């Protein structure tokens, strides 16, 4: 409830995502403050008035809360816990939310770390890419203490529409975790599909349009789908992002005991992508390695 | 408008019959196989001896039953479609049978005069009950929108793929979406169980994002509750993954995903789940895993 | 000792002819597929009309062609062998056919008062050739005692399995090995030419380890050396994983490997390799990863 | 040629299979030289003169060549880079022989860094598990110097049957994951093979005996699948240590863009196998997870 009063927040990590989500925190009155320390911060950020420090250290002792949008694991490990990082400018009343999609293990770590300078810590990975993240529609998935969760409620609600607290600390990435195994799943099961409608003489745009409202229909037939028939390939997700993402579910699978047979073979899938020159194409482009495999594709190009 | 005949007023059969009846259609059952629904009876529509003297009476021939064979079986034996069928009637086959076999019985159809739709649905028991079922259809297309103010009243989003055969071709596609995002769903719900983390929480996190689909809301829900009384059978959706098998090998195409779906179900049938709804796949992951994503 | 008939002197067929010859047997060919092979036919061996006149005259029947429907077709056609088979007879079917319609092909083949072992072979051209077969056979203990001198003539490991319908499941069980082995040296040697190590290197080193196979030693540096002949080509294996993918659906099986395997076959035939050796599979994976481990 | 005269080879690692190769060492009439930093000396090998040490550093010190069979990748370069390790003791005319089954790629680094004391690196690899080790039949795959290979060729013939320089460094390693592959393979090949035969009816006993000598003969069949029938799966070659080496080539897989669809999937099902409580039961044992799958046993206890 509280947060309807400005929030100093800041932001470290301002790619494709962490920009536009960073842009929606301003647009609700938030104060933004930025580090300079891999990258200079984007002109549309410092127009609105974020402030652009030297260091994440620098930024954890101006702001409240914290938020971290990095790539993978050891980027996050080295943000908060590098010289001059997160944890070395965290202490009481502040809060680390990291909003990454990064392993759920290593996660537990990080947060007790995070939580012994007195600080708490929110792991709120996001579903939805870069579309959402400009729509403020993505669903948030968050892990951590319930007061803390409510605390930075008001603020993940500028972000996304359906935010929901899955557990504890881990359970936010668990959550994408889970999230990414339907992803790669849903693509791979609308590639080999529309591949087989066209393997025979079936039009794939007809095949795709006819399955939507039905047992078949998903946001990733409607969105990816359309992209695989017309073959508009340019990155939203690249393969190479999704491909850290399975490596995530194939080790807690490893270490869990869990046999995840299309979990697994989705991944030897993108390697195809990936052997054809696609680690950046968006995963859309996972078709092409089904076509790749078929000797056919399903465009006229 | 329109005389409609029925062929196979099952579990997806007789609410699709009833709602042509609501339309304003007179139906003709077919007491052949088994007992005409009473239902339908008590609404208006005819019972006849067979399919002929079905086809002899109506415009518009629907069909819906199991398989390639009792399609084929229905269509073409002594006192089935074919007879009773000409000129101006249209034969509907609303099965999801093979598209390969499809292709020779529309031609066998087409050879009595009448014209031949296929136009398998898609959305269960439930769609079929409330009219929101997904209908692809191949076929001609004046005789689409001839028979698209019926298809209209049985289902929501109606779609002519192609020609003969398309529509076939269409339902084996949603059969490998349908089990595949099925897999999907019970593999991410049993990573996250794994994990220590609540699958009821995870499947209401995921909404409104890239993993939002159909099966996450009506199967997710099952794998999470444990209800698994069929809805759709997994022998018969092993059945529907033979189809897409064979014509993949048939073809030359490598579909590992739908290659491991029917080696899942395989575990599913092994533990005694042959009639279990499809949701229960997450029950063969659960067994390869040792480990149920639900309590007692 | 013994008047031999035999059916199906093809790639397989004639050498396995041509050795019970060489071991003192008078052999009896039909003419009605095609010529007889005049090495055989120089060799003492009678041209015979069709099956039924060659099993009159001989008492050991042999049969060797490419799948079920063309076994059970020289069986029971008119003037196929049961026709001329009787009492004293043994009819031995050494192709690699269903182990399913083999009990019904044998039941059949009783009723006539003869007698029937399932005796399929393992060790190519090159084994038959030399007569180090592996020859496996399902049927009655004394009728396999009557049979034992001319499958060791044939063949070196020689062995009975069980009833009938165990020999042809043996020869299942031993596709599923020879195709599943043929991916494990390709994808081995695919990971290791990736690596920048040579797999002509590799494959030498492992030898005498626990990765020592028949299949490292013939097909393995077949991959390396790149010679793809057909010895065993590929659309005859993908129809031998369909036999074990229809057993294992049938019988709730989840064989992952021999899913996938059949699959990556697939991947050979749609690049243009239905008629490679199996040993080519390699080249499927290799396509998969846009890397070959030969060159030019 | 050289060393039919005795030579100072330090051994680290005296498990399962460093115990009988240092003891075959031994009998070839050279010289041992042990750690006691982890584990005390067997006294089988102190009765034959080795030299128990206090650490890989002092080892390198006092022998030529130093041989090393540790479980994993960070354990060789623990015991390589540690401060008292074996790159301490290393210098000029001193050969570094890793034996052990770790990452080709890490490899190439921990060679160039032992190289760069003066020294020269060996990764030689064995397949053939404790009955080879003890019967010194193991087929050694080495990658390094020609030279250096020659020098210590004495040495692995005392220790194996088949010895081959496979490459440079890195190439050893590359060659025991590529065994790893097989033999992985090569079971689960021979466990479909016989859950299909048992399940139709047919005795696997026979079955197994009967393909013999054919194009489905192997090692794996003779010894791997007798195990599979009698069910003898007290560990020779652990399923723990089975998915580290698999887990070897799906990192190389995903690295350099392989689809390697049935080592992904035989992970999948050792997975299943330690789920049932198996991670330490013999890979043979990986039957028992196809016979859960199957939901049907090849034997009747």
């Amino acid at each position: 409830l509280y947060f309807q009063h400005m929030a100093k927040i800041g932001f470290i990590g301002t790619g494709i995502m962490g920009k536009p989500m960073a842009q929606n925190l301003q647009k609700a009155g938030h104060s933004l403050f930025l580090s300079t320390h891999h990258d200079a911060a984007p002109a549309d950020l410092l127009e609105a008035g974020a402030i652009a420090l030297a260091n994440p250290k620098e930024v954890a002792q101006e702001a409240e809360f914290i938020i971290v949008m990095v790539p993978d694991t050891p980027q996050v490990e080295d943000v908060l816990f590098r010289k001059d990082g997160i944890a070395e400018g965290a202490g009481p009343n502040k809060v680390v939310i990291d909003m990454s999609s990064i392993s759920p293990t290593a996660t537990k770590g990080f947060a007790e770390k995070i939580k012994a300078t007195g600080a708490q810590y929110l792991d709120a990975p996001v579903s939805g890419g870069e579309v959402g993240a400009k729509a403020a529609t993505l669903s948030i998935m968050v892990g951590g203490c319930p007061n803390t969760f409510e605390r930075a409620l008001p603020l993940f609600q500028a972000m996304g529409k359906n935010i929901t607290r899955v557990g504890g600390n881990g359970d936010g990435q668990t959550a994408k975790v889970a999230n990414q195994i339907i992803v790669a799943l849903n693509i791979q099961a609308v590639a080999e599909a529309l591949l087989f409608a066209a393997r025979n003489g079936a039009d794939p745009a007809k095949v795709r349009e006819a399955l939507m409202g039905g047992f078949a229909s998903s946001r990733i037939l409607e969105v990816h789908g359309e992209r695989m028939v017309k073959g508009t390939f340019d990155p939203g997700f690249r393969i190479s992002l999704h491909q850290k993402d399975l490596n995530l579910a194939l080790a807690g699978a490893r270490e869990l005991n869990l046999n995840l047979p299309n979990t697994a073979n989705a991944q030897q899938v993108f390697s195809t992508c990936a052997a054809i020159g696609g680690s950046n194409w968006d995963h859309s482009a996972l078709i092409k390695g089904l076509e790749h495999m078929a000797n056919f594709s399903i465009r006229d190009e």
